[PDB]
């Protein structure tokens, strides 16, 4: 039977306007009145994220503010406006101020955490992902809260995964694990026995459909289906 359910709140139940509100709201900040646009820094900022980010995929676990941080410098280095003293607090705050879950997100977690442990896997920084997760108001709806800082990896190492399915107590057969990126998925929750579950809101992700065990659009449909194979 499935008694755990896995999600990934902070990078997958974020609205994408909130999301990109955020980080939007981030670089005005960083900026000023310095003559760039936010909307061209933000979209190198996301590039050289994802690059920096892809070189450490499988690695051991570091901070991510500080590989963030790194990023901003060569940022600033290239534009030429001067690097932003306190950036993770400017982040953190913006954040909790701007941070929007998807509309069904409080209702699917409630309607969930009274017959299944319900758990969290986040690739953040603990101490900030758990603060962003306390402006939600959804901390304390889970069971667990698990992250990269603890596990001592990035995804798709499956140590993360090992150490959620810890918490819950049960072996990956008895757990869902509700994502949008399924290589990092796959690449550690199905050689532990997991049921995949890609959310696809927009279906743009069809190319993947194969790599999951169910699709969704709509974060309610994850209770019918784990109802499902409980019989
Ligand atoms: O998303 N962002 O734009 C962003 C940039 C830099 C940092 I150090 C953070 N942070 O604190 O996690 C977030
Ligand atoms: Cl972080």
């Amino acid at each position: 039977m499935i008694r755990a359910v896995f999600f990934d709140s902070l990078g997958t139940l974020i609205s994408v306007e909130g999301a990109y509100k955020v980080r939007l709201k981030i670089m005005e900040e960083v900026l000023g009145d310095y003559p760039l646009n936010p909307a061209t820094l933000l979209d190198e900022y996301e590039k050289l994220a994802r690059e920096a980010f892809s070189n450490y995929a499988g690695k051991p676990y570091r901070p991510m503010r500080d590989i963030l941080e790194e990023v901003m410098r060569k940022l600033a280095e290239k534009y030429g406006f001067k690097y932003p003293e306190n950036l993770r607090e400017i982040s953190l705050r913006m954040a909790c101020r701007y941070g929007e879950l998807y509309p069904e997100v409080v209702e699917v977690l409630k309607s969930l955490k009274g017959k299944y442990h319900v758990g969290d896997i986040l690739q953040r920084d603990t101490e900030p992902a758990t603060a962003f997760l306390d402006a939600l108001g959804i901390k304390d709806l889970f069971d667990s809260i698990t992250t990269s800082e603890e596990a001592g990896f990035f995804k798709p190492h499956p140590r993360i995964f090992e150490l959620a399915l810890k918490k819950a107590g049960v072996k990956g057969e008895k757990a869902v694990y509700v994502g949008d990126n399924p290589v990092k998925d796959a690449g550690g929750s199905k050689n532990l026995g997991m049921t995949s579950i890609l959310l696809d809101r927009k279906g743009e992700k069809r190319e993947f459909w194969d790599k999951a065990d169910f699709i969704v659009s709509d974060l309610r449909e994850v209770i019918k289906i784990v109802d499902e194979l409980n019989g």
